[PDB]
């Protein structure tokens, strides 16, 4: 079967570069698609805006930075979680502090996967584990 | 592409069960094939003994318990590393103590991946990382 993309949603240019590098350097094979705000993220997930008739399919996981312009990360989260056609898509929240996580947990949106930036593979894989996502070793 | 099997080489019945359970519980998709001593391991890798004309292909990784009867783990390691047709296969050494690792490192066999038993996913994934093995998230 074909690998599905990772959706990385991130507004900070440096956080973007760091996370992309971390994912590459841990030899994750899935291609990463980048959204820079909540608008871009939801357009991707719903195959519209710039992404109309894009290579369809849901991402393997969404890495969702919490604070975004235009449409906030929490909004993206609420829309994925509250939508019938999206709620199955696994979401890892990216935050700058552990305390931002406490706030997110208070919203009771059933998020169990968090990574505190900078993203590194130990915390990333733990989030994968927290999500119950299946993973595989490749021979390539 | 088809996923390749994990080869787990383990003589202790309880260590076998624990490791199998850990691999299942971290949602690793690759099937696990079990060898119980160095003889069984090398037969598998060379597609002979019980494994003649088996579904061919090299494993994605070999998880190799260090002490085995008949043919010792170190022997299996030396044979994989010193053989032209096997040396590309990634090997994680399983040990009972960190000190067993120091001995293995003294043999200068280019092993960078170790897990101390009981196997758990954090140490397992770190070994995957130490080996430079590619990995993927599945949608299943
Ligand atoms: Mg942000
Ligand atoms: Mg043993």
């Amino acid at each position: 079967p074909e690998l599905r993309p990772i959706l990385l949603v991130e507004d900070n240019p440096r956080d973007l570069e760091l996370t992309l590098t971390a994912l590459e350097k841990c030899q994750l094979a899935n291609e990463v698609v980048v959204a820079r705000d909540g608008t871009e993220a939801l357009d991707y997930l719903n195959v519209t805006g710039s992404y109309h008739n894009r290579p369809g399919g849901d991402p393997a996981v969404v890495l969702l930075d919490l604070k975004l312009p235009k449409v906030d990360g929490l909004e993206v989260l609420q829309t994925v979680k509250g939508s019938d056609h999206l709620r199955h898509i696994p979401v890892v929240m990216l935050t700058s502090s552990r305390e931002e996580q406490d706030l997110v947990r208070s919203y009771e949106l059933g998020v169990n996967a968090f990574v505190v930036k900078p993203v590194e593979f130990n915390q990333f894989f733990k989030a994968i584990q927290d999500l119950g996502v299946f993973w595989a070793l490749l021979n390539e």
